[PDB]
């Protein structure tokens, strides 16, 4: 069968709906088969010294549905070679949110300046329900 | 209709068991409709010298549901303002948690200390469902 | 009852098979009923100084099911008591993954190295489902 027909697995499977803001960039992508999270582009180039931090366009407005949550996560390739980390990691997309999705990214090596470019893949988003709660407040209840 | 009636979308809708341990704070909120994460407060003012680190009391404690887990996730403004971050983020509060959620602030900027004041909301309280897993050991199985 | 027999409320509690990659090491386990988290141990001797990170291996590699994700979080008290973080916090562990799992640890203290010894308990492990999105591309849609 072609790819246009739904497998029976994945008949449930949950659609995002996604503007590229900025239309030079990929459509972020799974890198691999089952992976939880698709990498999300920078729009620009960014130099940040030892401990600096940066709000980073991605270029993509997402409809995360009720229910959901989007949540930004580091790289981990990124995180272990030079030091590339997030400021509010796991970076919390609202059901609501249809802004641009921005990156905190932080340098948090000692000493090494790191370089991102625009077109560079920088973060990975992962979509997840998420329980709306109701709180009870109670006076008293490992 | 008014409030009280389920809708019948939220009819599954979660409760989550709280007490006010500090009940000069509002109760946790979310800030607009479909957020995902209940903001939470700090109880106490607290000043944060760059790299400094605090366990700051939120005043609240509460029930986790079984087969589900507490998330404490940094709030994406005081990042990128002032660099405000959490240690151990995402903050993991497990089901049978009874005591005060208490989240582990740190100032990730390299030279402005961060002023925290009693009753200013510095993290977000998310509820999800968790795999309570069961490992299976195996000699051997992108 | 005798604990092989699974119980009613556990009926569809998912598993996730493990390879000790180094045996000298317990399997990762839940330190209390209901816990989101299981354990990751050190497989190996590491000292952190302020701001360095490291890539710790932790001796196991797992089998995340596909429509699940695995995701690597810092303990609280370590993070608390000596500033210890993970890079990419919070580690995403892909379904497709078969090799080791290693940690990112960071030292986020500004004065004090941390030491890490084989066999302590550095990270813990949740596994969730997460939406495998499908992307559906728009020109427009708190
Ligand atoms: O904390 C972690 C995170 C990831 N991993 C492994 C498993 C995961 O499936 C794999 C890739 O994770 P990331 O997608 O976060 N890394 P990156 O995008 O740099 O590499 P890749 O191009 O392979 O996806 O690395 C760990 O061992 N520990
Ligand atoms: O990494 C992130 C996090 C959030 N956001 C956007 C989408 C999210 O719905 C919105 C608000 O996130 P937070 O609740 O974490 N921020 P804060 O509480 O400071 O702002 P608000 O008062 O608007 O909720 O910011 C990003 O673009 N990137
Ligand atoms: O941000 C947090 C994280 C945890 N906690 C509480 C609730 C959680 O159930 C408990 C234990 O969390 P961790 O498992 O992350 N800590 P650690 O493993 O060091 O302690 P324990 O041995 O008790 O599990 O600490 C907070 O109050 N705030
Ligand atoms: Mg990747
Ligand atoms: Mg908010
Ligand atoms: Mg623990």
């Amino acid at each position: 069968h072609s790819s246009g027909l739904v497998p029976r697995g994945s008949h449930m499977s949950t659609t995002l709906a996604i503007v590229r803001l900025d239309p030079g960039l990929p459509l972020p992508s799974r890198a691999h088969d089952g992976d939880a999270g698709v990498d999300l582009y920078s729009a620009e180039d960014v130099e940040l010294a030892p401990g600096r931090r940066a709000l980073v366009r991605t270029g993509v407005a997402v409809a995360v549905p009720f229910g959901m949550v989007g949540l930004v996560h580091p790289r981990s390739g990124l995180a272990t070679r030079v030091g590339l980390s997030i400021v509010n990691s796991p970076g919390t997309i609202d059901a609501g949110y249809r802004g641009e999705i921005k990156v905190a990214l932080i340098n948090l090596d000692p000493a090494a300046p790191i370089v991102v470019h625009r077109g560079d893949r920088i973060a990975q988003l992962l979509v997840q329900r998420v329980e709306l709660v109701e709180l009870v407040e109670v006076s008293s209840f490992r």
